[PDB]
């Protein structure tokens, strides 16, 4: 035919939001045929002008972006492809903000955005120390240490040899030895067992901050480069509740099922019921008020500073969320 069909004009018209901070992520998961993780990653590929400036074939592009998403798991209500697919956008968007204009080179753009996309790729829904408890092979093979991020990215990077799957075929040695250590420096640092001391190193940095005659943030160093990616994706990872509260809701309720079914799990084995897993002892609200008092408000407070005033509105979207959990506290 050569035209849209009418399903898929309405999913490019959702998709002229991807620019945006709260993009319709679970009405591009519908309209795409649960490809929200491909037709999105796509898109910011183009937009980005990627496929060109890495030489990356188009077809083998859409090849390897199906098979990541098709090894996220369908029945894991939260760390599934619809979550990668949110987190490579809201990664999208924290990397074209002012304050970083000009700061990142390609490479660094295509790592952090395709870190993004594997960064919970085969994620069973349970979390490291259920993996570790059961004596599961993963923990076995990964030392029970940060178990599952080493996984996500061991998977992220195996999936590149199926068949036409080598979307880097065309980068130089040099290219793939530099994406891949920051590419495998972000994931690693998405572990929340690593979140303190990211916050901690973000902190000083942001009191260290320097920031050029153009006004965007000076980072002459790999440390200082890949720490600002490290907490820029953590923070996407981290952004639900940033979210219009339509949407916050939507991944409160998926964290709560995949929670809950983990505490079904560990009940029905006789283990001891993890940190907020027990349906018939939660507190939702109060949970999520403690969440982001404590993890996502600290850190997205410290990001708003590094990047000042760019992310204004996205911290007083989260501050008006708390406050709308706060008030439905029972
Ligand atoms: C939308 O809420 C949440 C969204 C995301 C996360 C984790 C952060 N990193 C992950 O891999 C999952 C926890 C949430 O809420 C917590 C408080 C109550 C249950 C867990
Ligand atoms: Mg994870
Ligand atoms: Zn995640």
């Amino acid at each position: 035919f050569g035209v849209k069909t009418e399903q898929e004009d309405v999913l490019a018209k959702e998709l002229e939001d991807v620019n945006k901070w709260g993009l319709h992520v679970f009405r591009i998961a519908e309209l795409s045929g649960n490809r929200p993780l491909t037709v999105i990653m796509h898109t910011i590929f183009q937009e980005r002008d990627l496929l060109k400036t890495f030489k990356i074939p188009v077809d083998t592009l859409i090849t390897y972006l199906m098979t990541l998403e098709d090894h996220y798991h369908a029945d894991v209500a939260y760390h599934n492809n619809i979550h990668a697919a949110d987190v490579v956008q809201s990664t999208h968007v924290l990397l074209s903000t002012p304050a970083l204009e000009a700061v990142f080179t390609d490479l660094e753009i295509l790592a952090a955005i395709f870190a993004s996309a594997i960064h919970d790729v085969d994620h069973p829904g349970v979390s490291n120390q259920f993996l570790i408890n059961t004596n599961s092979e993963l923990a076995l093979m990964y030392n029970d240490s940060s178990v599952l991020e080493n996984h996500h990215l061991a998977v992220g990077f195996k999936l590149l040899q199926e068949e036409n799957c080598d979307i880097f075929q065309n980068l130089t040695k040099k290219q793939r030895q530099s994406l891949r250590k920051m590419v495998i420096d972000i994931v690693l640092a998405t572990d929340m067992s690593k979140h303190m001391n990211l916050l901690a190193d973000l902190k000083t940095m942001v009191e260290t901050k320097k920031v050029t005659s153009s006004g965007v943030l000076l980072l002459d160093n790999y440390s200082d480069r890949i720490q600002v990616l490290q907490n820029m994706v953590h923070c996407a990872d981290l952004s639900n509740p940033t979210k219009p509260l339509q949407l916050y809701r939507q991944w409160t309720d998926r964290i709560m099922e995949e929670f809950f079914r983990q505490g079904d799990r560990e009940r029905e084995r006789g283990m001891e019921i993890s940190p907020m897993c027990d349906k018939h002892n939660a507190s939702v609200e109060k949970s999520q008020v403690g969440f982001i008092d404590y993890i996502v408000h600290p850190l997205w407070e410290t990001w708003a500073d590094l990047v000042h005033p760019d992310a204004q509105d996205i911290l007083d979207t989260l501050e008006d969320n708390r406050e709308w959990y706060q008030s439905t506290i029972p």
